[PDB]
């Protein structure tokens, strides 16, 4: 099992590390925060509002955090050029704090120690990811990737069924999402984004996303043929895509549900859900698929123009995949 | 000032009577409702979370309800054909419990002394009307008609322009709506919408509308060339549509904000807004438009292929849109 | 053997209560009766739940019953309790969950069907109300007609039980900030005796009056006339706070309650009373089975004759799984 | 002759205390200060709010001025108050809302500039504290730098002040239903300080620590130590509701602690202390100027001498208007 470091103890950072010891699929050896000290670190994995309390042991002893008697080693650097990365035994790191997303700064990193990173959000320039689209693309030469954004990684399991079936001429995508760390409880200021600063709860907020962009450099067939906005609203986990395409070849709604259905039971499966039933919101929380398309909320005008509804945990989902995309790494070295 | 009755003081009664007396375009003179008795309807207008208090003045005296000193008959009838609408001098009658769209039970009124009937919902057979895109077409021989739903109200006017401009071959809607009164807090049943029955505060509730289909019907070049669904999110109010679609014509997204000002400046002043600042769904709380166009929340993929927003209050709007017809209508007497 | 229950309507107590029986294996439903919802409804609600997730475990409709984990449960669709045919099910006790029969006589009409004994999950006005680890013992075989009290009350008693005996309880006022309710509305709308209640859950702070704190003092005897209070119903799905503010007899430093509290919750009630010195918030007791949980930390004392005492408790889960212990413990008297 | 007032952070305090200044025409603002929100933003966020609506009037960037009703408003952008040139731009009094400067030393600084008083919209550990229609009798023209205390504290002293007057406190404690604030997270995140601070605002009933209740018997020196009170951060966006379970010296009749209420919000704290016997709920009070209101048919009564007293008040529009009328009773005293 590949030993991991993880940057930042933020909300994609502890739930990367909690996918890890869940899953089982890698090891958490370090964490480093410069904000967060040992005992608070201890609080903020155990209790979580959203996903409950962490199914397992995490107590700080030797000023280590030992989660299921694993003890992990705790650095509080504010450079990343001088985490220790390699002392820890850390061979890859999931740089989450999100200030660090083009490979010049991701690069950071391999100075401490480390042979890979993954930075667990889009980037401008390091090579992106999906798993079940495009991770059978990655080789060992790459030593900075991106695992693209959790509606990136919902959209795209979903666009490369439809693409590969009947061909998407081109589409319009609108994420209805849960809201996030970079909100405001009540009215304040964002001054680069102004609508994201005004109250989290009382708002439906439009947001610009780069996910449906994103996409066409995962599916390059698909390039140009994408994009989309975002609506924030009132819910603390879990969000919806919405995909408004029109299709190549005509499709009939049960011939694009029987379509999707293989694909989840396939080569998708775990990645790309399928369900029928009346589902909400919260039926999908703490659901670790990356989408689920949602049968009976989709709606066709005619054979080449459909609306697809696909559900994500943008929380679990997406740090369930860098733990499956660190794995996949892992295999190839 | 034609004088009105309005059946039923739930939600869309009450706003439809807050409307009359804001507007003063109306005389409400009778209103009917067998479960809410006169003490309750004093405290159930007065005081609103939403909309706040009632800007005016509220008493029961002598058994009537009055508000700004005007005196309202209240009647307790289960069956709406025993309403002496005609003993208070209701001309027009508003049907606004839900339970009587069809033209046949809609019609009861007409026993009871009333001249026409207006039911604030979408009707099977009615004759439906959008102020602003179809209501020249009404006369005076239609006795009962429908002013269609909220959602309708809002993407009308925006699919009139569009249309009428550049042409709309196809579109697709999603309309992000407010919870409404026949939501559940927890969940609960709901026989018929199993969905609907999820609990409101916790849930995105996928959820059908005929409102894009309806469309077709006061724009019958849009007939058949419009669908859609909805998402119901925790707010309480204040509802945004997004419409998906192609257009025949080409349109840079500057020529579609040029022609969306000029009918908001124009024709359409009061029922289609028009706006490029900042704004969120907060800021058209208590909004009387039908629909406000979010110049900076849409997005183009091409220049035929385009995502366009429009913020509607599904409380307001749609109630002053109700007054507005009967003072058309008594304006065609 | 584990007594055989009958849970007359599957609203959110009934379906909960139904959920605790099987979670826990205290108790073995085998039949459920509700004129509104049909089977293939049943299957749904009991499966999904926002606040409590999927259920662990499998539900589906076959042959006309509801097959929760293999077990075939027999359903029905009266409206009249008299007319529920609780005996030919083989329910053994009625779980009587709609709200609508509280009182002795009209829960009384289970037992026309067959039915021995009679469990209101809610307060009643005249029938004897039992809350585990307060007054259970004081249950005998005569009474065939019992109320579990709120769950308010079984949040507030076992640490009114614990003060008391310790202290002494001179008076006290409690406060319940509580979660939403499926009496509330989603949007201003009418609730014709309660006006409050009908205004907008989503939106608002809403105060509303609750017999719990009095029903105390019919359950603690020593403490009636003693105690009282109110709520005030604010937007969470679930997980709820009792506040006592309360005069002691007795000094008692904070320690001393801290102390007296904690060896109650590791000793006789165990499972009912819970106590934690860590820095919890409501969410983080969702899905937790004990009738109330001391907060340590977030209670104060002015004087050591003058305390406020806090205490969460899952209004859900809490109570559902305290109706099957008082089914069990009623069964263990048989 | 009204005063010229500078503001210092154009926070939600700021905004609001400079809405409130425009909406009562009670001050003059004639200068703000906010070293990170630049004049366009300005205008967005004093125009647009999502709990108070759209301002009543005009807001618009002129010749980098902000021109709120045809009022230039000179805008500062300096990280060091004692570098704000408050004289240059003919601000007498400074309303000091970063909460950042609540020492006097730290406050003094605005005085530098050329400010002559400094009002923290704020506690301050040293600064004398102010609530209107309390002791604000007590200001005296030496008093170059002032605290008009917190919004709770505003609440619960104009009722403590009556409930005393009256009957006399003997002991009391207090807790608020509050609402989510600035300093709250919108998921679960990190206040190293406040643990329980940091958990998610939409989903938790988070128990806080407050001092408010204890800061009343500085205002009102015969119940100093007398009060004590704790928190409870709910999910709305405005308006809270303090609770006050207290025990009184001279017997009282609920309907005895209603008729001197009711004389009080009629007669001298008029404006300040509301009384309402409506079935309200928190929306009710959004926008409501008052510090607090008695809520009569919420509040509860054991015995003649021991009573939960409920009070609303918009945590942000009373407050933001008693800094006003604060600064409108030092001018007067000029």
């Amino acid at each position: 099992k590949v030993k991991v470091g993880v940057n930042g103890f933020g909300r994609i950072g502890r739930l990367v590390t909690r996918a890890a010891f869940n899953s089982g699929k890698v090891d958490i050896v370090a964490i480093n925060d410069p904000f967060i000290d040992l005992n608070y670190m201890v609080y903020m994995f155990q209790y979580d509002s959203t996903h409950g309390k962490f199914h397992g042991t995490v107590k700080a002893e030797n000023g280590k955090l030992v989660i299921n008697g694993n003890p992990i080693t705790i650095f509080q650097e504010r450079d990343p050029s001088k985490i220790k990365w390699g002392d820890a035994g850390a061979e890859y790191v999931v740089e989450s704090t999100g200030v660090f997303t083009t490979m010049e700064k991701a690069g950071a990193h391999l100075q401490g120690g480390a042979k890979r990173v993954i930075i667990s959000a889009p980037s401008a320039d390091a090579p992106m990811f999906v798993m079940g689209v495009n991770h059978e693309k990655y080789d060992n030469s790459l030593k900075i990737i991106s695992n693209a954004s959790c509606t990136t990684n919902c959209l795209a399991p979903l666009a490369k069924v439809i693409h590969d079936n009947f061909g998407i001429v081109e589409g319009l995508m609108t994420t209805v999402h849960a809201i996030t760390a970079t909100q405001k409880t009540v009215d304040g200021p964002s001054g680069k984004l102004w609508r994201d600063g005004r109250g989290a709860l009382q708002n439906i907020i439009p947001a610009s996303t780069g996910a449906a962009k994103a996409v066409g450099k995962v599916i390059p067939e698909l390039n140009g043929k994408l994009t989309g906005m975002a609506f924030r609203v009132p819910t603390a986990n879990v969000s919806v895509v919405d995909l408004t395409c029109r299709l190549e070849k005509p499709a009939k709604y049960d011939d694009i549900k029987k379509v999707v259905k293989q694909a989840s039971e396939g080569p998708l499966k775990g990645i790309l859900g399928y369900t029928e039933h009346q589902v909400v919101s919260s039926d999908f929380n703490s659901d670790t698929h990356s989408s689920t398309f949602d049968a009976g909320a989709g709606i066709a005008l005619n054979d080449h123009f459909v609306k697809l509804i696909s559900w994500y945990d943008n929380e679990f989902g997406y740090s369930n995949r860098v733990v499956d995309l660190m794995a996949h790494m892992a295999s190839k070295e």
